[PDB]
RNA sequence: GGCCCGGGGCGGUUCGAUUCCGCCCUGGGCCA
């Protein structure tokens, strides 16, 4: 239908209802009491304070303000104590510095220590500028909360909301800065259509200019880039999503995509139709945080891809899947098998010196002259993609992530054919080959 | 801790490497 009509109905998918709101209100209230019965200096921030939390994602963030002089450990010890005392049930967590997380009257709570500061430049850690962002934002985002959610509801449905390494999308702060700059969801979507990989959005100066890379400069620090961890392809996917949304508005842009558990029978057929080589490197998932695992899987998946291209197996694409127990590096190659002999380029006929050394090597077949320079035939140590990765992974387990690599050294295997479609990697495999349905 | 980027002290591969494939420091950024 028409845009406006779609946005109206979409709100019902991103705006929290009376219940969830009340539930959050009474939780918010109780939390302040307990905190004051202890007389603690606190400041509710984040999406909850400013009423811009995507429906069904309720979570109260509470930053504790300690004097600048207090030590790092002092903030941790005392921070922990207060979080322990105030939460129904706690559960320490980490991100640059420890912090306490738990539940109160039934809702998600984060209790984070940080230095009460004046002047964004004295900042010593992520958590320190959070209060500032909140500051800059509360006055400027009032009355637009609902536009913030449409944008969040939009991004999450198309799997690119969060800014953690597992997604490389848009952080919530980024979403609000984009609303403050454009005024509403529609205007944000309309202008995003003209975004490029060299676009710089500066809200403090209220200006859009051409720069070295996608840069949304932080109102609080002209040096920080709010979309810094937003990947090039996810930016590209967003620009393309807006062009489509404006062209064919659909409430279907705010709804998650159906997993589509394709029949393992239809898949084998498709792979046959492609005539390609499809395989996976499996290994035990290192026991580490997703912020560390994913960048590694990307590195590993990447290193092996390049080993394949220079090795001549014409790799189409790579992919990767991490479950609870194992991790899979997926690959598809245009070359199931390649000949054992290949040609290597020798020196020009001109200099007898280099030619002499090149013609002095023990070779199965006689080298020849072509277009002025010498070349030699030679044998490969492997002729299929899987053979190559088996050699490569076994001999280069390092260089594939500190942890990921260390896991491959102790154990790994190559799965192919029927045996692979039985593994939990089908959705990724379909996504990778661009199977449509 | 990890990943990315930008600099400095070594092997294997190759007729031939700073330049390919990798292993041991210094400054930036990112999840923060």
């Amino acid at each position: 239908m028409k845009v406006e009509e779609i946005l109206e109905k979409a709100l019902e998918l991103v705006i929290p209802d009376e219940e969830e709101v009340r539930k959050g209100r009474e939780a918010e209230e109780e939390l302040r009491r307990r905190l004051d019965e202890l007389g603690v200096e606190y400041v509710f921030v984040g999406s909850y304070a400013r009423n811009t939390w995507l429906k069904g994602s309720l979570e109260i963030d509470v930053f504790l303000l300690f004097p600048e002089e207090f030590s790092k450990e002092e903030l941790r010890e005392r921070g922990l104590e207060i979080g322990k005392a105030v939460l129904d049930s706690y559960e320490i967590r980490y991100a640059e510095h420890p912090y306490v997380h738990g539940v109160v009257k039934g809702v998600e709570v984060d209790v984070v220590p940080c230095y009460k500061l004046k002047e964004p430049k004295n900042i010593k850690s992520a958590v320190d500028r959070t209060p500032f962002h909140h500051k800059w934002l509360e006055g400027r985002i009032k009355g637009k909360e609902n536009e913030v959610r449409l944008l969040k509801g939009f991004l999450k449905a198309n799997g690119i909301y969060g800014a953690e390494y597992k997604v490389r999308g848009f952080s919530g702060y980024l979403c609000e800065l984009l609303i403050v700059f454009y005024g509403s969801f529609l205007e944000t979507v309309k202008n995003a259509r003209r975004w490029t990989r060299r676009t710089v959005i500066d809200v403090a100066k209220g200006e859009v200019r051409k720069g070295e890379e996608f840069f949304v400069v932080d109102p609080v620090d002209e040096k920080r880039n709010v979309a810094a961890n937003l990947s090039l392809d996810n930016l590209a996917r967003f620009v393309h999503l807006c062009r489509e949304f404006m062209e064919a508005p659909s409430l279907g842009f705010f709804k998650p995509k159906h997993p589509l558990e394709i029949e393992p029978e239809r898949l084998r057929k498709i792979v046959e139709e492609r005539g390609t080589a499809v395989f996976a490197v499996k290994f035990r998932k290192p026991d580490i945080v997703d912020d560390n695992l994913y960048p590694q899987l990307e590195r590993a998946s990447r290193k092996i891809f390049e080993f394949l291209e220079r090795e001549n197996f014409m790799p189409l694409r790579s992919a990767f899947k991490a479950s609870e127990e194992f991790c899979y590096l997926l690959f598809e190659c245009q070359i199931k098998e390649i000949s054992r002999v290949f040609r290597r380029m020798g020196p020009q006929f001109e200099d007898e010196r280099n030619v002499k050394k090149f013609l002095s090597r023990n070779r199965a077949f006689r080298p020849f002259i072509e277009n002025g320079r010498w070349w030699a035939f030679e044998m490969r140590k492997f002729t299929t993609p899987e053979e190559g990765v088996r050699s490569y992974a076994s001999t280069h387990w390092h260089t594939l992530g500190k942890n990921v690599g260390e896991s491959i050294r102790e154990y790994f295997e190559i799965i192919s054919g029927e045996k692979l479609f039985k593994e939990p990697v089908t959705a990724e495999l379909c996504e990778m080959m661009g199977v449509k349905d």
